[PDB]
């Protein structure tokens, strides 16, 4: 009896995308040129799959995510599957290899504003470029799917404020007068920036800017 041997001890990474129902990954074969039962190789996933999401077809050697099962990067981002090939000799001989599965991200999580709504109070005489607020956000995705962009979508009368798209820092953009406009109800919007902007997700909320009185 000869042991069934795999070409490589590790093969990877194999890209599988989250949200994708039961996809094939790849075929994995052990070499074993014995006769009869000493060369009947059976395959199985023996470690690394704690939620039961994967299976290898016992004769063909095709690893897949199970039928009707979708992977999720936010619960598990990577898998190290131990594959076993065992013959039907006595004793049964066996070998194992490792398969790395990288779970590729989709944009399946909205950004969230962390510190809005907020009410800020500034001098009516605050000069252009003065600090108003620092808007903050998080996103559970990775890569471009969690890269966040800010902008003011409503209530920014006579272009009176500016927000840096990258940082989320709101500053004064024009001169202000309390006797013209005492209060600004700004709608600040944070969005992610996926490859395809048709699936971009957002969060909106109020930044209220109230001007304190001064001389004239
Ligand atoms: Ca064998
Ligand atoms: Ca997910
Ligand atoms: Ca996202
Ligand atoms: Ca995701
Ligand atoms: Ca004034
Ligand atoms: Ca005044
Ligand atoms: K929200």
């Amino acid at each position: 009896d000869n042991v069934p041997t795999f070409p490589r001890d590790y093969e990877g990474p194999f890209d599988v995308t989250e949200g994708q129902p039961g996809p094939r990954v790849w075929t994995f074969l052990a070499h074993d040129r014995d006769s009869g039962p000493n060369g009947q190789v059976e395959y199985s996933v023996v470690d690394g799959d704690p939620l039961g999401e994967f299976v290898i077809s016992p004769v063909e050697g095709v690893l897949r995510v199970r039928k009707d099962v979708e992977l999720d990067r936010e619960t598990i981002a990577f898998y190290n599957l131990t594959i076993c090939a065992r013959d039907r000799g006595v004793p049964p001989l066996s070998s194992t290899m490792l398969v790395g599965i990288r779970v590729l991200d989709i944009n399946d999580n909205d950004p969230v504003l962390l510190n809005l709504p907020m009410n800020v109070t500034i001098s009516e005489n605050s000069p252009v470029s003065s600090f108003v607020a620092h808007v903050l956000a998080s996103d559970a995705d990775s890569g471009c799917n969690a890269l966040l962009t800010f902008n003011i979508t409503a209530g920014n009368r006579e272009r009176a404020f500016f927000i840096n798209a990258t940082t989320g820092i709101v500053t004064v953009n024009r001169p202000l007068d309390r006797e013209r406009i005492p209060e600004y109800r700004l709608t600040v919007s944070v969005k992610d920036n996926p490859e395809n902007p048709r699936i971009a997700r957002k969060d909106f909320d109020l930044l209220l800017v109230s001007l304190a009185d001064e001389n004239d």
